[PDB]
């Protein structure tokens, strides 16, 4: 750590404090993430060093010193949560939403082709730059370190973007969980409000059910056999997506629906999503960022 000068605390991450820092020899500005160390975790993290893509925040190095672990990442100046709050009066323009979604799908397609999932996608870990790029931060860390109920500073880890199969107790969930999360994020960018802002696991589930309908064996074969499925769940009808994400045109609503399919095996893949007609006119606008 003596090789880095802390510039400023960025915040409190899932696993530990996060600092903006400068490398003393090369001059590089980086994000340093303390991870509050099993050999298995070191080996997993080590694998992430090679999982490089332009839409994945680059893992520069891993520093393990005195039973303390620090991850050194590419630094970006803003996150999507902050950008969305800043863009709340007018909304993020559809071409920019589309660009961001397209880029995020490319990052997912890459990592998913290597069988690596994120598992905790959320606006706070989607980072943006002045050039119109967006990148996924913290990819693969959930498998390395787990996703806790509370962070190291006791903050509640959000449930808002969690896939139903996770909430229903599926042990061996897949890359589809990331597609679900991204679909939730897509909807939030469009509407300027979280899609499913649950404040407990059951509230999360029931919010999903109230919008998408309570899942059953017709739409999700096997669902009634999942560990946390209860036959006593209320039965709500599915809403039309025209009511759920209004501004959004039929191509976007079609794609969102496929990203929000209940059955993970039927949920669209990132690679198939990239081919969807919604991206026919995709472009790369530059965001208004005041840093
Ligand atoms: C929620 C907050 C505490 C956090 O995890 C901040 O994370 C990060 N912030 C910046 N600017 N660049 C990064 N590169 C990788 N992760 C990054």
């Amino acid at each position: 750590m003596e090789n880095f000068q802390k510039v400023e605390k960025i915040g409190e991450g899932t696993y530990g404090v996060v600092y903006k820092a400068r490398n003393k020899l090369t001059g590089e500005v980086v994000a340093l993430k303390k991870i509050r160390v099993p050999s298995t975790a070191i080996r997993e993290i080590s694998l992430l060093k090679e999982l490089n893509h332009p839409n994945i925040v680059k893992l520069l190095d891993v520093i393990h010193t005195e039973n303390k672990l620090y991850l050194v990442f590419e630094f970006l100046h803003q996150d999507l949560k902050k950008f969305m709050d800043a863009s709340a009066l007018t909304g993020i323009p559809l071409p920019l939403i589309k660009s961001y979604l397209f880029q995020l799908l490319q990052g997912l397609a890459f990592c998913h082709s290597h069988r690596v999932l994120h598992r905790d996608l959320k606006p706070q870990n989607l980072l943006i730059n002045t050039e119109g790029a967006i990148k996924l931060a913290d990819f693969g860390l959930a498998r390395a370190f787990g996703v806790p109920v509370r962070t190291y500073t006791h903050e509640v880890v959000t449930l808002w973007y969690r896939a139903p199969e996770i909430l229903l107790g599926c042990k061996y969930y897949s890359t589809a969980v990331d597609i679900w999360s991204l679909g939730c994020i897509f909807a939030e960018m469009v509407t300027r409000r979280a899609l499913f802002p649950g404040d407990s696991e059951i509230d999360q589930l029931f919010r999903i059910f109230r919008t998408l309908g309570t899942p059953d064996e017709v739409v999700w074969p096997g669902v009634t056999s999942m560990p946390d499925y209860k036959p006593s769940f209320p039965k709500w009808a599915r809403q039309d997506f025209s009511k759920v994400v209004p501004p959004l045109d039929e191509d976007g609503r079609s794609l969102l629906s496929q990203m929000l399919h209940y059955d993970p095996n039927k949920r669209i893949s990132a690679k198939a999503a990239l081919a969807h007609p919604f991206f026919q006119d995709v472009t790369k606008p530059v965001p208004h960022l005041r840093l």
